[PDB]
């Protein structure tokens, strides 16, 4: 319905809102673009779903998250590559983890002052009946 269209439409504002919010936060910007080849040619051999925030702004727009759960697993993929792609105890690694973690609870914490939950409750329910 219309009315099912307004509310996927309110959800990709908040969602694009929210990671914008994240994107320019300069501790994350290592995670606003994939990862280069031609710095890290086994990256894309040892992470085989790579996520980034300006990935994330595409599929908002490409209509791909019907609710704040499916956009936060891509939140949490973000998070959990760095942390398997960079375990080591030196402090390259350790930073890019700390800031990973961050990054992560960031996002929860914005989504849980700012979402409704009941909001969230109806997406769920036009997905589940699509
Ligand atoms: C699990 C996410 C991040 N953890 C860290 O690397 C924390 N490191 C320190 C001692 O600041
Ligand atoms: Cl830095």
């Amino acid at each position: 319905s219309m009315q099912e269209e307004d509310t996927f439409r309110e959800l990709r504002i908040f969602l694009r809102n929210v990671t914008h919010r994240l994107a320019i936060d300069k501790r994350f910007r290592v995670f606003t673009k994939p990862v280069d080849p031609d710095e890290v040619p086994d990256y894309v051999t040892v992470i085989k779903q790579p996520m980034d925030l300006s990935s994330v702004i595409s599929k908002i727009d490409l209509h791909k998250y019907l609710t704040v759960k499916d956009y936060l697993r891509d939140i949490d993929l973000i998070c959990s590559n760095a942390l398997e792609y960079n375990p080591d105890r030196d402090p390259g690694d350790r930073l890019i983890r700390h800031r990973a973690c961050a990054l992560r609870d960031t996002a929860y914490a914005i989504i849980k002052e700012e979402l409704d939950e009941d909001f969230e409750q109806l997406c769920e329910e036009i997905q589940e009946s699509r």
